[PDB]
């Protein structure tokens, strides 16, 4: 759906932004600084489901860029294992949460923390 | 969800980024430029159904920036009309995708793509 590299990277900061925002958002609540409101959070995490399914494919062949390392490339399988290790980690976020278990929430929130880091240390840009 | 309007601004511009993405990327299609797929466009609708419902909850109050023109927050009521009435636009694009209606899909991309207009015409900056 990207005429050019630069509309794919436009795409991809876009989505990650959002990520970013709908993953952090959550940050007082687990921290018990915000109220929990289980239905509230089911329905949060159910956006950062959908979400978090987008970056990737806005990271096709080609598509250099923005903060992008070029290891996504050079290894697909590699950089395939950690988009899905991710998504399965915000799986885990979005079983606690339909459950309404807030220690479960607090596990899940900071492993996915944890795969949000692991990707960019081998692939973002300082 | 916003520490500062400058982040509010960020993220609606994302969010109105993909849906531009998720909207546009279906022109080709009604227009039968590319083949229809009835599986296909239903789960990119879906993607659009929810990315359609995040931008308006980042123009809160105080939240001036960007291209938003102050007219979003002299008449609240108005602009909620706006950002519904185009909501339920795309629920008529999510009956005729679901549907797999290839002649409700070209009805309806058509309006939703009026309501985004009508909405610029009131509320975007040039
Ligand atoms: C690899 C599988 C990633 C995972 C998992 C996450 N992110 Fe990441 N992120 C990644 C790359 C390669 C880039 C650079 C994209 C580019 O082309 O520039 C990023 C970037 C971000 C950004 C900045 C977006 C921008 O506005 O330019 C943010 C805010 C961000 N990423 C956040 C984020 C969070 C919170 C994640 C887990 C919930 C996460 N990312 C996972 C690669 C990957
Ligand atoms: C009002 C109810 C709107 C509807 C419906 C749509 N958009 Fe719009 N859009 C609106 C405003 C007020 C702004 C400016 C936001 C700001 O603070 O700058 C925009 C902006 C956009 C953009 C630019 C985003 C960016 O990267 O800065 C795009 C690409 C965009 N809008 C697209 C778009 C489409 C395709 C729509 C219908 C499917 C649509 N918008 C509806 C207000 C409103």
């Amino acid at each position: 759906q990207f005429a050019k590299p630069e509309d794919a990277v436009k795409y991809r900061q876009s989505a990650l932004t959002l990520m970013a925002s709908h993953f952090g958002r959550m940050t007082p609540v687990v921290k018990g600084q915000a109220p929990y409101d289980a239905v509230q959070i089911k329905a949060n995490v159910e956006v950062l489901k959908t979400l978090s399914a987008l970056p990737w494919a806005a990271f096709g062949p080609g598509t250099e860029g923005g903060d992008a390392r070029p290891e996504i490339w050079s290894d697909a399988a590699s950089f395939k294992q950690k988009q899905q290790a991710f998504q399965d980690n915000i799986v885990k976020l979005s079983a606690a949460a339909d459950a309404g278990d807030l220690d479960k929430l607090r596990a899940a929130f900071g492993d996915v923390g944890a795969s949000c880091k692991a990707c960019h240390d081998a692939y973002r840009k300082k």
